């Protein structure tokens, strides 16, 4: 079959990619596409095959296994655990695994609660009882939490929304590359500013680790670590909060059920992940050798994107897939991935989303979507499922 041009859609395809993916899945697990940006990649669709490929060591994450060239700015940031295989992956993840356990993350709850409380305070001061939920809460919450953990100073934080807007939806490819070079330059200076300062934030601890033994964490890896810990959880958590609140406000029966029984909160957040999680397609995977998927052979070195969004709409795995049901059995969803790269941030993301969702329901009487669903606009990006704005209102 010819390469499917996703740009030529659709539209449209950004607003509702699901029928496109489903049509592909009916034909088989693996498809050549051209993304709206213009890149020729493979999509893997269908829950069982997506789950298998996420964890299959035949599919590498190390760019040395890719035939796609990297720009200088891109290459400077790729020595990180998500863009590594064992043994490098194993070594890098061990340096920070203890910081992100459920137990350690649970210690942040009072502070996360305080941040949320103050953002909702500020939101509810609006004299017209209207806000954009992105601006008021979904954007500032995750950046505040992760900045405090890592040690990014408050005046430095606004620059990250500008850079992430550029990575997500860039005026042209060159502004994404400038954003990258700037962010890398900034992080290197931030890292340098910690040296000798006896800071106790995570970035300071990583700097001492690297300085004490460059074989345990090299200077490139120190920069890649600050980068991945900041970027991997940013656009994702922001959009979990926004997509999830959208799901709730556009399914009032479910909103009412959760209001009526707040013990349903954790399962509601799991169904937000399943139903409309922020990661539409996983990060790039590169076969180390050719891989046959049901008669379709993907060449060594090609780019493969696992379509988590389609996995989650596979009816054999999640019956009545297009129903948002906060009581659904969500076990096995792929929203945080699967296998050795499974999200290290999952406990922190869940903590943030659960506290945010609870705060909004509890403190916004008659909370409502303030435009019709058809008026919302989704960013076109093939990796991220995320809204431009989320107008809400309350009483
Ligand atoms: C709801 C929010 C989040 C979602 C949906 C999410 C999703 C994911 C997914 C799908 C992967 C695997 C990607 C792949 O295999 O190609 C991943 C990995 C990762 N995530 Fe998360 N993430 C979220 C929040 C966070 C946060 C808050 C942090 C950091 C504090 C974080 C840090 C990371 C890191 C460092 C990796 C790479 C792990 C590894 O390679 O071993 N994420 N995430
Ligand atoms: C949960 C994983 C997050 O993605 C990542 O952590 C990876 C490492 C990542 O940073 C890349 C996917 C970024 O994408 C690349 O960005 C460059 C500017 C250009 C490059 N090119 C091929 C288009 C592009 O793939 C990432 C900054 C993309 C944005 C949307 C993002 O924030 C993703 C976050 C998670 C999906």
């Amino acid at each position: 079959p010819p390469v499917l041009d996703l740009g030529a859609l659709g539209q449209d395809f950004a607003a509702d990619p699901y029928p496109t993916y489903a049509r592909l899945r009916a034909e088989g697990p693996a498809h050549r596409v051209r993304t709206p940006e213009g890149n020729e990649v493979w999509l893997v669709v269908g829950y069982d095959r997506a789950r298998a490929v996420l964890a299959d060591p035949r599919f590498s994450k190390d760019w040395r296994n890719s035939t796609t060239p990297l720009t200088e700015a891109e290459a400077a940031l790729n020595h990180n655990m998500l863009e590594s295989d064992p043994p490098r992956h194993t070594r890098l993840r061990k340096l920070v695994a203890r910081e992100f356990t459920m137990r350690r993350v649970e210690l942040l709850r009072p502070r996360v609660q305080e941040i949320v409380d103050g953002l909702v305070d500020a939101m509810l001061a609006a004299p017209d009882g209207r806000a954009d939920l992105m601006e008021s809460l979904a954007w500032p919450l995750p950046i505040t939490v992760i900045s405090e953990l890592l040690g990014v100073p408050e005046p430095d934080r606004a620059a990250f929304r500008v850079w992430t807007d550029a990575f997500v939806f860039p005026d042209d490819p060159a502004q994404a590359q400038t954003a990258m070079a700037e962010m890398s330059g900034y992080l290197s200076r931030l890292i340098d500013s910690k040296r000798g300062q006896d800071g106790e934030d995570l970035l300071s601890a990583l700097v001492r680790t690297s300085d004490e033994d460059g074989s345990r964490l090299t200077s490139e890896e120190l920069l890649g670590m600050a980068h991945i810990l900041l970027v991997a959880g940013h656009e994702t958590t922001v959009n979990l909060i926004a997509n999830g609140m959208y799901a709730l406000l556009s399914h009032p029966d479910q909103l009412a059920a959760l209001r009526a029984d707040m013990t349903l909160l954790d399962g509601a957040v799991e169904e937000m992940l399943r139903y409309e999680g922020p990661v539409e397609s996983a990060t790039y995977r590169f076969p180390v050798e050719p891989v046959d998927l049901d008669g379709t052979v993907i060449p060594a070195g090609d780019t493969v994107l696992v379509v988590l969004a389609d996995a989650h709409r596979t009816p054999e795995r999640f019956p009545d897939p297009h129903r948002f049901d906060i009581r659904r059995d969500t076990a096995g969803h792929l929203a945080f991935g699967h296998g050795i790269h499974f999200c290290i941030g999952a406990p922190l993301a869940r903590l943030e989303a659960r506290i945010a969702v609870r705060a909004l329901l509890e403190r916004c009487p008659d909370l409502a979507l303030d435009v019709s669903p058809g008026e919302l606009v989704w960013y076109p990006n093939p990796m991220i499922r995320g809204l431009k704005a989320l107008p809400i209102r309350w009483r």
